[PDB]
């Protein structure tokens, strides 16, 4: 295992990961064997991290294992695209807080593996992202309900997405992760596209 406790991104085992958090508080965010990612964090302002591909693609991604937030916390399918510039989420689970709340605007709904999940888009003006300080549009889809395990058919998503207006650019990376704000918590998750 590798652990780490401040921002970095990777390869581990075979997958890409991304890890970061801004100043405050703990993350102890361990790299395990094959798609595999352990996080525990305290007292923080805002991290996100978890294991998966520098390049996104329409590839279908499994993941399992625990997700542990009593307070504000996500569990989601997470990544980027460029031109437009564009960070994206499949929420299947959440903490205390359903995102994306009310700077999120509702645009329908997508069935997909087994679940229903709301299309919500975003904007953030002068915000750090892959690319440094840019204002940016957000792409959700939250399921209507927890849930933590299963396969995320990304293609459903991204072709739903696609006919709300919602575009997708250039894919940079791709991962399965956590997400905490102003809370504690933990995980245990591991991704594959193997089923």
């Amino acid at each position: 295992q590798t652990c780490l406790t401040s921002s970095q991104t990777g390869t581990n085992n075979g997958f890409y990961y991304s890890f970061w958090k801004d100043s405050p508080g703990t993350v102890n965010f361990c790299l395990q064997s094959g798609g595999r990612y352990t996080s525990n964090w305290s007292g923080i302002n805002n991290w996100v991290g978890g294991k998966g591909w520098q390049t996104g693609s329409r590839r279908n991604i499994t993941y399992s294992g625990s997700f542990n937030s009593p307070g504000n916390g996500y569990l989601a399918l997470y990544g980027w695209t460029t031109n437009p510039l564009v960070e994206y989420y499949v929420v299947d689970s959440w903490g205390s807080w359903r995102p994306p709340g009310s700077d999120g605007t509702f645009l329908g709904t997508v069935n997909s593996d087994g679940g229903t999940y709301d299309i919500y888009r975003a904007q953030r003006v002068n915000a750090p992202s892959i690319i440094g300080n840019a204002t940016f549009y957000q792409y959700w889809s939250v399921r209507q309900s927890k849930r933590v395990g299963g396969t995320i058919t990304t293609g459903n998503h991204f072709d739903a997405w696609a006919s709300v207006g919602l575009n997708l650019g250039t894919h940079n990376y791709q991962i399965m992760a956590t997400e905490g704000y102003q809370s504690s918590g933990s995980s245990d998750i591991t991704v594959s596209e193997g089923g």
